[PDB]
């Protein structure tokens, strides 16, 4: 399933961003290059990203489940492309980091959930049109 799989790549994402700490093929060719373009596009948007969070503030699970219903607008208007797709998933690495930091670790999972239903909620026949996360990982190399 199209949400199973990105579930899987998002969650390992966001995970090993926050503690720092690390369809199988797909699914780890896919981790891998997320891994490689994530990393110039946190780094590209890093202080407007602070600067989201802060006047977000994100603090527990119930504010992550509250973001999510307003990126699910937000990220269904315009263009839809991969480098957008890896903006969306760098966001949520971004916000990741902070929930570790503020110790609400166990907000993690659901920040990951969102993420996702953010991601195919919106973009599920793109997705399947691009050839899912095999496309992603054709995409880029
Ligand atoms: C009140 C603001 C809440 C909010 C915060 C962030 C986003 C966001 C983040 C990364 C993205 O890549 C995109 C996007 O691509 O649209 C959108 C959307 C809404």
């Amino acid at each position: 399933d199209l949400y199973r799989q990105s579930l899987e790549i998002i969650s390992r994402y966001l995970r090993e961003q926050a503690t720092g700490a690390k369809s199988g093929a797909t699914s780890r060719k896919a981790l891998e290059t997320l891994r490689r373009v994530g990393d110039g596009v946190q780094r590209n948007h890093e202080t407007a990203f602070q600067g989201m969070l802060r006047k977000l503030d994100i603090k527990n699970e119930d504010d992550v489940k509250s973001l999510s219903r307003v990126m699910i607008h937000v990220f269904s208007d315009g263009v839809t492309n991969w480098g957008r797709i890896v903006t969306l998933i760098s966001f949520g690495a971004f916000v990741a980091k902070h929930l570790k930091t503020i110790n609400q670790e166990s907000c993690i999972e659901p920040l990951a959930e969102s993420i996702t239903d953010v991601l195919v909620r919106t973009k599920r026949d793109w997705l399947v049109k691009q050839r899912g996360w095999d496309g992603f990982v054709e995409f880029f190399h």
